[PDB]
């Protein structure tokens, strides 16, 4: 149907979780989803559709940089009629507060991309997580009683990153962790009337050095339990 | 103590309501506070702290701009060791769905103003609302039952705007509503580890042509109980 | 008749006095002006308008910023048919030969705001105040006998600057002196047709530590004679 | 050995062929390479290494967009000590006398992205191919004696450009095709003292409406005889 | 002694006249200086020493462009300890009103070169013209009861500028003609604390279709007489 | 017939050969040109047509810096319908690697200008030489077998950088050299469809202190040949 996805109109739930990695993926389909069935796999993507509590939930790569999810984001929303994108994944975390195996709930996202800029003339947008799935996956946190941070993440288009000052400009302004596609997804999904938001889980983090599977399953269940409230 | 405010630190409490029209902070401190003591009325600005429901509470103008209320803002938290400040006030409507009279819930704000670009190295700063401060706005709304829409805002440097094209962009990404300041307030706040959130009653609607006191009451109505929540 | 300005086509002179502080322009009108009639009080704004030496000349608040002073110029010019609007107020020594007190007349403003930018294609604007203002004051200054610097001065979108590098850059180009409406004012001025300028007396210096009556009064009795010049 | 390569050095070859689609490189391994190896499957890269003609050689997906492959580019060099990266693969077409199925060599790569102007200081890096890698695929080319156009190419951060204008400026200034990595690779082996250059097969043409096997396998036959050549 | 200047420190007036042309400049020193001496011509650059009304005063071609002049000026003030340079030439009508053959006094420059926000810390610097100059260039047409506009000029970095809209902007906001050096020298007699102008003839209207020499020669004789009064 | 040449259609060669200095260029066209002709001498820009074995061919001066180029190299294209523009000169090296007399085949140049950001709507252009000059250039080298190294060259606007850090990240990045034209030359021919390339004798090294005619002369006969061959 699209140059990067073989799946027709229908195939995909209204609810897709999106992460990275293409056999993270794969990885989540078969440890959370029932009956997943591979609805697309162009450029070896891992996009399947199963279902988890009796609704239907579509889980798929969407590789990294902003670049990339704006691809998969927009013909999603376009062309597949999905209505909520929830990414989850890992980070790196920046504010000093936060620790290694935390998860993030990103309120909104920073970037040093120019794409923002080439869609608002220029100006400051301010790529921000849907209230309504920022409030599912908060609510989900209360319920399942997991703690979590919610605030500012930055979407980098350098993972490394030239400007070394940058790090720590952004621990003064308390971003929260550092990912690749937030900053990206959640203008696409404002255009279409759509729904996004973002939750990781740090892996490690930027300004000094510091089990983490727990941390893994946790931000799955906070983000597949937001995903049936949506 | 400051360029801008006589006051001294204890005069202002740990929570501020502002609003552009120092006229209407004045009014707002006779109606709404009990007891309320002029604490500072450098050029006019209004500065009264009282009390409602029994807790210290401050309520003193912004003027008009970011520039503006970035300066009565840093010294706020910096000086006042104030940890919240809650902008109260109104707004333009940019989206088609939003009406003249609404109440609008900023969870971040854009901004064609050049002060984020400076305090972020030319990056994206997401100038976004304390996550406790528009819970506490919406919690509030929903308590008392007013319909509130929440969503971006943009803070834009030129209210007589000569690019036309900007609001039927803004229109197409669904930002709520237009006003001059809190762009430049959200970042602040991050930088002092302190909150901050802004309400809007819509007065007027820049695409179209389309009582006003019941909306700008009930605004108020949930920007004080926000506050005593906080 | 506009939504800052209550006063009618006809209430303000052709000629108006501007500063930041809306108790300063009350106390400008009642102390150098004959019969001053409130025709404005808007946000508590201070308009008013009076005779010196018989002629016609009102006096009004503008506030802080680029942003604040471009919607109150933009209106007297467009809808109150003003013809000249002449900045008088305080500002920031930069430039290690200029002291506290001293008196400065603007030849044009730079800044760190993105409004002229925006006017003017991205481009380098050159806020530059009208040339027959800066004959006035200077023509009037020597009439008066009374010192004044003539040059650059800056409008900062930024009056607690994070950039502190900028401070010493400004002093090797010479910049005289910072305040915050400007570079705004004069680009309003050239797209009116109208006429705009700056005077400041200089209440601190930047750069280093280092009676401020006479200096305001002498600023006023300048910005007052030019005025009748005009 | 780094967070998306399970590789140790020494199991790539210092020669790099590389595609977006990772599908797409397990293919070229299978079918061009002897005895290929997996040496990297992180995020289902595909990263092979095996010989042709009996040198070592290794082919590896990248991803979409600059961020991407800039990740995988710098990682290679740095880390794996790979001397040459040759991106083989797909791209639109721009000019008008460019049709689908053609081969383009790029001399160099516009982008519309922010990463070069981070790393430059704000300034125009030209994103270019190294010499001796386009004169190698040029002379393969001619060697082979199959048509192949040079010229420059553009890296877009948007696959869904908003800018509809930008093709057709484009166009007028005769860039040859569209891709999203090319502009990112070409800085990254600069800085490393390193070798990289990029060529295409017009899969489509984004100015108009227009087997693609012979064409892909003509641009194989190209790139891997440069690398020998290299 | 410099890498465009053979003549050495002394061989240069304080006061030195400078125009694009260099067959111009040579033509100004046979015809207005006495006892002209070609001082420098690498690059054929003619650069003359000669007196006027006894004084010493020099005259040299600064080629096209911002680049250009700013390589001569900062050069002359730097290394020949020249204290002020009065730019004489043609320019392009903007406004309107203004007309060919009229005569130009810029007050500032405008420009949509990256040069001044490269010496600026990216920010708006006001090319302007030193008020000394702009003072004894019009003091100078007064006494020569020369008719001349008086205003803001724009150094363009093309000659044939591919957008087209910025002739019409700038007439909106009343610039009165285009040239190619002014807002180059200005800031750098500024970091100097030197001075620097510019006097122009209008010699076409880039609005409209519309004795050449009689322009050029009053033109002169207000330099000229300037010169002597600085 | 333009504003800067008097020659007309025809009096000029398909090919030119432009360096700054209007005195080289005189040199050039008296030393290896046969029955040199001048053509045009406004501005005294030295533009000259000749014959180099028996093949038509013009020598021109430029000016410094991309404004005076970009207007030559324009008016060439499109007026005099000139093919092909080969710029000799002198340069300045960067990289620690290239030594003063050292002779550069430029492959692209990048800029600190603006104006090709102007021409391509705020993106990054890389200003690419003719693939076609480039090789006739290093083919040439080859065959008189003159030492020559190829790679990118930098056009500043700036010759005395007030960015001191700028020579030093270009040094990591491998940048050759430094001029002031080539990076507006190259997008110029590539909007005409015709040709353009640069090739300079480093005169001078700006990271350290380090005969100069057999460089140039070398230089010149690889410039000629070049042009026959093209
Ligand atoms: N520390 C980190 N820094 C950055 F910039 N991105 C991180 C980090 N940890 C995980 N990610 C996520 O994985 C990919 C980058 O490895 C990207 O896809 C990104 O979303
Ligand atoms: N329609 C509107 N557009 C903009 F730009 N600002 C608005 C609007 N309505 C109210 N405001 C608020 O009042 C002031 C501007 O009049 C500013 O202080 C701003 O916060
Ligand atoms: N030192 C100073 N720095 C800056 F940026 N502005 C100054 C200064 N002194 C007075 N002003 C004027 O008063 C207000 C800021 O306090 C603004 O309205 C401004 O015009
Ligand atoms: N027409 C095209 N436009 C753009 F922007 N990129 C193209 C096109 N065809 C193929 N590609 C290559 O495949 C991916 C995008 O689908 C990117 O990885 C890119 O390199
Ligand atoms: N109409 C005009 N437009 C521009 F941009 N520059 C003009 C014009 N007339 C004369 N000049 C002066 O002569 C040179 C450009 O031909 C430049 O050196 C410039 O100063
Ligand atoms: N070291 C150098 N740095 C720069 F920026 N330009 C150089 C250098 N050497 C020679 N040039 C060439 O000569 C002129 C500048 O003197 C310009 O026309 C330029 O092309």
């Amino acid at each position: 149907a699209t140059p990067h996805n073989s799946a027709q109109v229908g195939d995909f739930a209204e609810t897709v979780l999106m992460c990275g990695d293409p056999l993270r993926a794969k990885l989540i389909a078969e440890t959370y989803l029932e009956n997943p069935k591979l609805v697309n796999n162009v450029r070896g993507i891992q996009g399947y559709t199963g279902t988890y509590k009796g609704k239907p939930i579509s889980v798929m790569g969407h590789g990294m940089g902003l670049p990339s999810i704006c691809i998969y984001a927009e013909e999603l929303y376009s062309t597949y009629k999905v209505k909520t994108i929830i990414r989850v994944g890992t980070c790196g975390a920046i504010d000093m507060d936060i620790h290694t195996r935390d998860i993030v709930i990103f309120t909104s996202a920073g970037t040093n991309s120019k794409i923002n800029r080439i869609r608002f003339m220029d100006h400051d947008y301010p790529a921000t997580a849907s209230f309504d799935v920022v409030c599912a996956l908060v609510d989900a946190a209360k319920e399942l009683n997991i703690p979590a941070k919610v605030g500012k993440g930055f979407s980098t288009d350098l993972f490394y990153n030239p400007q070394t000052e940058l790090a720590q400009l952004m621990n003064k302004f308390h971003f929260l962790a550092v990912e690749m596609e937030s900053a990206g997804l959640f203008p696409i999904a404002d255009l279409y009337g759509a729904r996004a938001g973002c939750i990781c889980t740090v892996s490690d983090h930027i300004l000094h050095h510091e089990e983490r599977q727990n941390s893994f399953q946790n931000m799955m269940k906070i983000a597949l339990e937001a995903a049936i409230k949506l």
